[PDB]
């Protein structure tokens, strides 16, 4: 049911997605171990993910959440990196896509910082790096991230350095409490609460 529509680099929509990708790169406390050493990306392609069934599954859930939270879905656009990006765009998010060992429990994790999601493209901790060169810092191989529409609803705030949501909440927010430059990360416990709206193909760039 999924079709992928290429965006032109001249399209304002390509440009706004690229800017969110580039402007939310940060340095990571692992010195680049997981995701590689880079300050910016070479964006190769941005595709719109179109699937009627998956979209309707998302909007149905979004209405349920909205109605449980004074008509406020608290919808964000967030990054997701995963070795399962191909399954996600065809079948939707579900429990197979959960980070069982995440710090907020077994749920599906999203990041404000594109570079945080980049650390998961090749697996937890960057796994063994790219398939071809086994390099977590590969500057040659093409990587993919999702830029996703995510319903947070009433989100449980965790100050910090599938399961169920905490009672009375629809998500968890991991607020950074040590690294002053880190942006928030978020967990949902229902696959229906996210839609994989853009598929971004890119390389990390070696700093000069
Ligand atoms: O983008 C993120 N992805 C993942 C992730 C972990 C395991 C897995 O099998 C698929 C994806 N974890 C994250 C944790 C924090 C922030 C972003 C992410
Ligand atoms: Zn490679």
């Amino acid at each position: 049911g999924t079709i992928l529509i290429d965006l032109s680099p001249d399209d304002k929509e390509f440009q706004s997605v690229e800017e969110e990708m580039q402007s939310t790169v940060r340095e990571h406390r692992d010195g680049g171990h997981a995701g590689g050493i880079f300050n910016r990306y070479n964006i190769l392609k941005i595709q719109k993910v179109c699937n009627k069934k998956l979209w309707e599954r998302y909007t149905h859930r979004r209405k349920e959440v909205s109605e449980e939270n004074h008509n406020h879905a608290n919808e964000r656009m967030l990054f997701h990196g995963s070795p399962f990006v191909n399954a996600i765009i065809h079948k939707g998010f579900d429990e197979r896509h959960a980070y069982i060992g995440g710090m907020f429990g077994a749920g599906i994790y999203f990041a404000e910082n594109s570079s945080k999601s980049n650390q998961y493209v090749y697996g937890i901790g960057g796994g063994t790096g790219c398939p071809v060169h086994k390099d977590r810092s590969c500057y040659i191989c093409h990587r993919q991230l999702l830029f996703c529409r995510v319903t947070l609803g009433k989100s449980f705030l965790q100050f910090s350095a599938m399961a169920h949501s905490p009672p009375g909440h629809h998500s968890v927010t991991g607020r950074p409490s040590v690294n002053g430059l880190a942006l928030a990360e978020y967990v949902i416990y229902r696959g229906e609460q996210a839609y994989p709206e853009y598929l971004i193909t890119y390389q990390i760039m070696r700093p000069e």
